[PDB]
């Protein structure tokens, strides 16, 4: 849908891509075992839900790599309508996984930058995100700043 | 709850009081009477794929009987994901007691309801961001450090 530098480009999820997602996932958390027809369900939830004002509220994004037509990095930013800021729009970046046999190479930064775009061009007036302490510096590299503490519960 | 209070979805007519008590928490600015019944018709209606009838959007408001007047209010937004299982994610967002409430035991009372509805739903963790100041307040609501909140404003 759109092209990236040194052939790369990105699109949103489809179903057809649970199997390089989940691969592409493993470096951030425990995807499990999910069947084609339940991961085709959520895609069909991700592509109907919109937020009130057309919004997606879910924009799941894979970026693939031409050479070989694999997922190379996802992502997503969800959109929330809130009280605050006068019925303001806020953007959340989440999931977001670079596959381990393409790290380092500025994909990560492509990504983020990329979700910021979207979140922007809805008209949101922040957009957030939580990292470990650890990621912050490659957060600080996309544009971000320090806002706060993540906290939670289980 | 204790004497004199119970809490509810929030509602149309809540508008003036939420207001007042979201200016603890950041800048509300004016919003209408017709885009808010708009806003509460959305969250009403908002459900997340899983039948379990889940709601996308619950925000609450803590209410002093005295008066009918509301105290304090939150709201947690589940957020469908890939990982783990294709798991629910809970965000508590936009949590405000009115000053003359404030240290009276309402705020835990609130995220105490909130968290409830989330690990009643299946979430496997909820979250949320907080500033520096507000970390104590979540420990003794039961929460524990996670990570950073990075933010980028447009
Ligand atoms: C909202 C969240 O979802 S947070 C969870 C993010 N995900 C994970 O931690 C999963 C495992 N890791 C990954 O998927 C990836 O390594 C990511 C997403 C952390 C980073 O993506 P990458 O493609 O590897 O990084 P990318 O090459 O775009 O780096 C861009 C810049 O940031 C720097 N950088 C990357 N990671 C870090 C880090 N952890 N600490 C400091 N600097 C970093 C790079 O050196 C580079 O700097 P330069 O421009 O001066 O050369
Ligand atoms: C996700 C977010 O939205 S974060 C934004 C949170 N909101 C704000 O900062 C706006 C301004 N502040 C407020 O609205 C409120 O003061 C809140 C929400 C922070 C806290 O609610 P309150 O009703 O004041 O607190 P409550 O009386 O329920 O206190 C619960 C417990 O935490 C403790 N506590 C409360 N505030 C603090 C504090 N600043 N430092 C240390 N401990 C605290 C209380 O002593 C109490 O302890 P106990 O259970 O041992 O008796």
């Amino acid at each position: 849908s759109m092209s990236l530098p040194d052939g790369f480009y990105i699109r949103r999820m489809e179903e057809g891509d649970l199997e390089q997602v989940t691969e592409t996932l493993k470096v951030l958390t425990t995807v499990g075992t999910i069947t084609p027809e339940s991961f085709c369900k959520l895609i069909k939830y991700w592509n109907e839900a919109t937020v009130w004002n057309k919004i997606m509220q879910y924009n799941p994004m894979v970026i693939v790599d031409k050479r070989t037509e694999t997922v190379a990095a996802t992502g997503n930013i969800i959109i929330e309508r809130k009280i605050i800021h006068e019925l303001g729009l806020c953007g959340h970046i989440e999931d977001i996984a670079v596959n381990s046999k393409y790290q380092g190479q500025g994909l990560g930064k492509l990504l983020i930058d990329q979700l910021v775009t979207i979140g922007f061009d809805y008209g949101c007036y922040k957009i957030i995100l939580d990292c470990d302490e650890k990621n912050v510096k490659f957060y600080e590299k996309c544009g971000f700043s320090n806002a706060g503490v993540e906290m939670q519960i289980r």
